[PDB]
């Protein structure tokens, strides 16, 4: 499970399920649509991890077969709060 990066979500564009990834000045950016995903290692639902992911730190990841994880390592908070 090659990590790709831990960073810091910006950019969340719930509808088109988007983010950006942000680490040492360096931006990636992912579709998280068929992605797994986890809070502290646990895994979760789709909109608990939208819930939390506005300004979250996460760690993006692929395994040999091309799965995607996302894990939510510092809670963020959710589009409306974000506002």
């Amino acid at each position: 499970s090659a990590v790709l990066v831990t960073g810091e979500v910006s950019n969340v564009d719930l509808d088109k399920t988007t983010i950006t990834i942000s680490e040492d000045g360096k931006t990636f950016n992912y579709n998280y649509e068929e992605a797994i995903f986890k809070l502290h290692n646990n895994v979760v639902s789709q909109s608990k991890f939208e819930s939390l992911l506005f300004g979250a730190t996460v760690t993006a990841s692929k395994d040999d077969k091309g799965v995607l994880t996302l894990n939510i390592i510092d809670e963020g908070v959710d589009a409306l709060e974000h506002h």
